[PDB]
């Protein structure tokens, strides 16, 4: 991988692995999400961020602050097959005091065509108190160093799916998968549950017949609260709709505390 | 990746990923096991095996046969850190009518030193009846085309750890993790639970304090029966001792054994 000529974005190629594919012999959405996270991490290292798994700036370390995901939105047109080379371009942008955004474009390395796109919103959090906060002036000035100054969006459109409000699923759910627990392979190097695991848990309550007959086209996931290593999760899904749409909810199995909410759009194979 | 000059082994380089590492910022044993499986699949594709996830020969397809894992043994001296390049060399060998073996050597790409080694035993199974079989004359002939004819072993030593008999853990277990279930990311392209998932489930019953203070040096795992997509597993562990453990994976309900194994850990 490497930064582009202007030093304002980063590109990396990946060869899709045997264990990274599903029944259709193409990359799962979890493999796509792991690759987005990997290229994001390589971009951060290349522009001088912390090499400790937290990707913080100098001002962030002085104030004991970290970036936490608020939303992930992924749209896939073609999933790369086992053995194909996918090229992913990524860049960051500051959104005033709200937070920051990381965007991605996925391409077929051979044809050069765009096969997918993604966007993620990140918010500032104090590492100690776990309280969300606004982005300060000094942090906004550090982002100018490596971010394009004219707006560059993976999802530019006037009314795009990436910015839609997601409602809270009402009981009873149409489908459910209960008692989901993370194992050590679900944790990152800092022992927090990997953001990609929440995607897999959301999808666990989609009926197998939908997965067997449809391709996942869009997924939008809101991150409300973290699942801990010793927490147990319930994944709930209700149909909201040639195209199938679902509303999703992840909550703690005990008290029912919400951890994530989201939506998926599937098209017939 | 590519076959070596003699066409009897295969080499591939991997850059260790951010999500592939543990708290020590080095590759987990599950990442090592996934990389062994990946280079194994690339080797099979390059020597003309089926490209459907089963890696069968032409006589295996006519007889409706597939290879199933009987044992996996991995010994790691140094786990590669996040961003390091690891080089893995793999080859196969026929063991008469018993089955076949796939062996691996892991090296630090920069220094050229051996940082680990692995060996796996595979047995023939009829895909329809699920009955184990011996390897027939015709499939032993096909293995001669891409396997070294003089013995090449990752664990050559007589009476080594990779060939030891593993006992069955007796209740009560000292430690346990119950109610483990596979999700879709645990399945392979043919919807069977990935062999690497069983390694993770074995390790789930090791106390966190052992993981925090020790490095895993050796793991030997026997595969007895497959966990299905709708099965629930209990992982049991008892200390037998350097720290050594005896492990058992069994179905949550009736207690049917699926795997048994051992691990050896060294103080950090
Ligand atoms: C530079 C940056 N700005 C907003 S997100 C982000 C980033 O690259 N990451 C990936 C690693 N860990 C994180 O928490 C965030
Ligand atoms: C060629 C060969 N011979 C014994 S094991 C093996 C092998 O490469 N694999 C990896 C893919 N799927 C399998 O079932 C076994």
């Amino acid at each position: 991988g490497s930064l582009t000529e202007d030093g304002l974005s980063y590109k990396e190629k990946f060869v899709v692995r045997s264990y990274e594919v599903g029944s259709n012999k193409t990359a799962t959405v979890e493999t796509i999400a792991n690759l987005l996270q990997e290229v994001g991490c390589n971009h951060a290292q290349s522009v001088g961020f912390s090499t400790d798994g937290f990707a913080t700036t100098t001002t962030m370390r002085k104030l004991h602050l970290i970036w936490v995901t608020a939303r992930m939105h992924i749209e896939i047109y073609k999933y790369p097959a086992w053995g194909d080379v996918v090229e992913i371009e990524t860049w960051c942008q500051s959104e005033g005091r709200i937070g920051t955004r990381r965007d991605w474009i996925l391409k077929d390395s051979v044809t050069g065509e765009v096969t997918g796109r993604a966007t993620s919103k990140w918010v500032m959090m104090n590492q100690d108190t776990r309280r969300l906060q606004k982005v300060s002036d000094d942090v906004r000035d550090e982002y100018l160093v490596f971010c394009p100054q004219e707006p560059r969006l993976a999802f530019p459109e006037e009314n795009n799916r990436s910015l839609k409000k997601i409602p809270k699923l009402e009981d009873p759910a149409q489908y459910s998968m209960i008692g989901l627990k993370p194992r050590r392979a679900d944790l990152d190097m800092n022992q927090h549950v990997n953001n990609v695991t929440y995607i897999g848990w959301v999808l666990e309550s989609i009926p197998q017949e939908i997965v067997d007959t449809h391709e996942l086209q869009v997924i939008t996931l809101d991150y409300r609260r973290e699942c801990q290593q010793d927490d147990v999760v319930d994944s709930l899904t209700t149909t909201t709709s040639n195209d199938s749409q679902f509303l999703h909810l992840l909550r703690l199995s005990g008290d029912g505390q919400e951890i994530n909410r989201g939506t998926t759009l599937w098209r017939k194979k």
